[PDB]
């Protein structure tokens, strides 16, 4: 497989201005007849390079002319000698059934339908498969009329009619210019909710979600989330649909989450399907959040798309933020930024960290579907948060609407974007462009200085990146450090100098500067890189007691949260270190004191309380430390939820009452409520064992909702409760037929503390819910052991790394996207004991020698063994 270069773009020989396609759909054999307008822009001896992947040519015309000018190459038809101008025709055949890589045109259940970002439109013809040519599609597809009763594309159905032998047809047009990679055609059978929506300015919009028949109870959340991301972009970014009808359709069979197709969007049933007793809360947000997400894409990504694939940030760094910003104003803007900001810490810097690091806007890549990944989603995000700090609200509006007027109907490049909010706000972004070609993670290291003679405070504060493996070169970027400085009453000090008030977002652009404050009249206690304004390691030396305060007094919510994890950082790493020297838990007294007050205080916010009381996730506490101990970590953070559990015991319980809730409400308030309450179950179910058993077996089996039901088992496998073995049969029982409410229960089986996990894992390869030929299957229970059961995943024994190996052999040959996401777990090696690395070098390295060896797992491959 080869590499493809940033630097090597070239606009393209050959633009397509418009395309008809028909399909004459099959699940066996689709002949599909694709007449494009073409126009040459290179050198008149310039041949026309159509890409094409796994197509059976019947014939090339051009004007209609058989063309006898052409070559079939790998992956290429190449075309000689042609007009200016000219219409090109091509048909070919392609067969759905036999596509279980999920790219291309493919079958899920009995429905055919596509995924095309971002290079699988060559799957299904030949063609200009870049996202910088953009041409108007109009589509026919013909299929059998009882098995394919909805036949679906981008836009507006503009013909229908039907033929002999149970055929019928229906052409679609849509007008606006699109790359190929947003194309969507979907076959099938489905039932369908229909609602509308009308625009601030009057344009009335259909609405239609499609599902597998016997669906439609679990439909209207996603239509409301629907009409909920449509209001918003409306009032928050000026931004109206821009088509007549809205099409989403729930397909079982996916591989990632969703997809932004032009007015027909597809989605992971995952991110569609709830009702109260098969969806948790999370779920809920969940379907908010993407359903969002797909749905901002039709400005960020769509009326303004991506020049070519390095690009990928500039719609999905914007789109991610957009989505973080409607979940945050529509809910709690302090929990959606604590959960974003773990993602980050966790599990972005480990990637960051990692041989598959690479900059927001990556300048090599082989397989561009292994580029679509935490560092250009959520960092990119945290990268326009860093614009969106450094401009505010008004200027980044007018960055957007700049944005839009010069790029509106183009495609374009990250350097646009930011060329925009640069001359739109007047703020230099020119040091800030670095953040988009520097990969890692900066660590900035703050000393302070308090001067009682002069009453200054001086902060120091240095960064600096450390080489990553794809880049020997690094330079100080720009970043945002967001600042606060709290009295001894907890009051903000007002921050100025020489009489002048002085921004709290400090510019730290240099590898070394100093900032000084005047008239700061006590000795403060800092609230540093607030709101987590920066994508960075912070170092400064905080005493516990400048950490409990600022739980107490720090204004921002997040602020108390982040003071609380700095606290636990501490004692995370110190008895990590225990554990290592077979030592118990050591904690101080004034640490479970600091909790025991979020537990008691009337005032704090409940979605605040839950989120300090939720310890950081296992993948959260492997970024402390350089190199990782999976098992001292797994078994210091059950060590720490005992302890807390026993110290505070008589609060937990009082909380855990104090926030029941008969009526169950998908509403912002009672989700917090809720959140707490389980919370507290958490460590309940690590105390005295029978008074565990009763608490968690009863919230079981009185639960009128899933999020209840689940944070009860969950507990019960985590806690090994009597009761579990039970409870866990209970659940296969009533729902074994539903697979994307069975995904939660592999997800347990394969994150579970048991000695015996690994077996009855392996087992579950056989269970009548599982099945190897489904992404969100794979997903819940191999890729859940390997990636979310690092303590299981890492065992001394290397049994672990074998078995990922057996079901890599499988998943390269099957579905090389999903095996993708599930090796990399094993790519992490260097963060591992000399013995774990030899291990999985052993195991990479068998991998490395499969007979066709998928360019997925190729790139992965020889990054980790490098
Ligand atoms: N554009 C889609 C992801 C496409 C995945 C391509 N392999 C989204 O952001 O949800
Ligand atoms: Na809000
Ligand atoms: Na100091
Ligand atoms: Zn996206």
């Amino acid at each position: 497989p080869q590499a493809k270069y940033r630097h090597d773009y070239r606009a393209p020989d050959y633009q397509i201005t418009d395309i008809d396609l028909t399909f004459d759909l099959d699940a066996q054999k689709t002949v599909v007849t694709a007449v494009s307008q073409a126009v040459r822009h290179g050198a008149s001896d310039a041949p026309l390079r159509l890409n094409g992947e796994d197509l059976k040519l019947v014939s090339v015309h051009i004007n209609d002319e058989p063309w006898t000018a052409w070559k079939e190459e790998e992956g290429a038809l190449v075309i000689s000698n042609l007009p200016e101008r000219f219409t090109l025709k091509i048909i070919n055949e392609i067969s759905p059934a036999a596509n279980t890589a999920l790219e291309g045109l493919y079958q899920s259940g009995d429905a055919l339908c596509t995924q095309c970002e971002a290079e699988g439109f060559r799957h299904i013809t030949y063609y200009l498969d870049r996202p910088d040519v953009l041409a108007r599609f109009t589509t026919k597809i013909i299929a059998d009329k009882i098995k394919y009763p909805f036949l679906l594309s981008n836009g507006n159905r503009v013909a229908q009619g039907e033929l002999e032998n149970g055929r019928h047809w229906v052409q679609w047009q849509d007008p606006f210019p699109k790359p190929c990679y947003l194309f969507a055609l979907v076959a099938g059978d489905f039932d369908v909710l229909r609602d509308t929506f009308t625009t601030r300015s009057g344009r009335e919009v259909a609405l239609e979600l499609y599902v597998d028949r016997g669906n439609l109870d679990r439909a209207p959340w996603a239509m409301t989330s629907l009409k909920n991301s449509m209001k918003w972009d409306e009032e928050r970014f000026g931004l109206e649909y821009d088509l007549d009808i809205y099409m989403i359709v729930a397909v079982d069979f996916f591989n990632m989450g969703a997809m932004e197709n032009k007015g027909l969007n597809i989605f992971n049933s995952k991110y569609v399907l709830a009702r109260t007793d098969t969806a948790t809360d999370k779920d809920y947000l969940d379907i908010e959040r993407v359903i969002g997400h797909e749905y901002f894409h039709n400005w960020t990504g769509n009326r303004v798309t991506c020049r070519d694939w390095f690009q990928l940030s500039l719609k999905e760094g914007l789109t991610v933020f957009r989505d973080q910003e409607f979940s945050s104003d529509l809910g709690s803007r302090a929990v959606n930024r604590i959960n974003n900001v773990r993602t980050m810490r966790g599990l972005q810097f480990a990637e960051d960290a990692s041989p598959m690091a690479h900059p927001i806007r990556p300048d090599m890549v082989i397989e561009m579907n292994n580029f679509y990944t935490l560092t250009v989603y959520e960092k990119g995000a945290e990268v326009i948060r860093m614009i969106h700090t450094l401009l505010g609200e008004e200027n980044f509006q007018k960055g957007m609407q700049l944005y839009f007027e010069r790029h509106d109907g183009s495609a374009a490049t990250c350097d646009d974007f930011v060329q925009a909010m640069e001359d739109a706000s007047n703020v230099d972004l020119s040091h800030f462009r670095r953040w988009y070609s520097q990969s890692g993670t900066p660590i900035v290291t703050v000393k302070d200085d308090y001067n009682p003679e002069t009453e200054q405070y001086t902060l120091t504060i240095s960064q600096r990146t450390p080489a990553t493996p794809d880049q020997a070169e690094k330079q100080p970027l720009h970043i945002p450090f967001a600042i606060e400085l709290y009295d001894n009453e907890g009051k903000v000090i007002p921050l100025q100098k020489g009489g002048h008030p002085v921004n709290s977002v400090l510019n730290v652009t240099q590898a070394e500067q100093t900032f000084v404050f005047d008239n700061v009249y006590f000795q403060p206690v800092p609230a540093l890189l607030c709101e987590f304004s920066a994508p960075v390691k912070l170092e400064y030396k905080w005493s516990d007691q400048q950490l409990t305060f600022l739980m107490r007094h720090a204004r921002n919510d997040f602020s108390r949260w982040d003071a609380a994890q700095s606290l636990l950082a501490t004692y995370i790493k110190l008895n990590v270190a225990r554990h290592q020297q077979g030592q118990p838990l050591s904690l101080p007294v004034h640490v479970a004191d600091a909790f025991r007050a979020v537990l008691l205080d009337e005032k704090i916010d409940p979605a605040l309380a839950a989120e300090i009381l939720t310890l950081p996730s296992v993948n959260e506490m492997a970024e402390l430390f350089d190199i990782i101990d999976p098992i001292a970590i797994a078994e210091v953070r059950e060590a720490l939820t005992r302890t807390l559990a026993t110290e505070l015991a008589d609060e937990l319980l009082a909380i855990y009452n104090a926030n029941y809730q008969s009526e169950y409400r998908v509403e912002h308030e009672d989700i917090a409520k809720r959140t707490l309450r389980n919370a507290c179950l958490r460590f309940l179910a690590f105390g005295e064992t029978h008074l565990a058993d009763v608490l968690v077996s009863k919230q079981f089996h009185e639960a009128n909702n899933m999020t209840d039901a689940l944070a009860a088992l969950s507990a019960a496998v985590a806690a090994q409760l009597p009761c579990r073995d039970a409870l866990m049969q209970e659940y296969d029982d009533k729902w074994h037929q539903n697979g994307l409410v069975m995904d939660k229960w592999f997800i347990l089986q394969a994150t579970s503390p048991a000695a015996n996990v690994l077996e009855t894992v392996r087992g579950l390869l056989q269970h009548r819910s599982f099945t190897m030929s489904n992404p969100n299957r794979i997903r819940s229970l191999i890729g859940a052991f390997a990636g979310s059961n690092p303590a299981a995943f890492h065992a001394e024994d290397g049994s672990g790394y074998l078995f990922l190996v057996e079901m890599l052999t499988d998943l390269n040959s099957r579905n090389p996207q999903v095996a993708s996401r599930l090796i990399e777990p094993l790519i992490r090696l260097k963060r591992y004991d000399a013995k774990r690395q030899e291990k999985m070098r052993a195991a990479l390295e068998q991998l490395k020698g499969l007979e066709n060896l998928s360019g997925d797992l190729y790139e992965k491959i020889t990054k980790a063994l490098a």
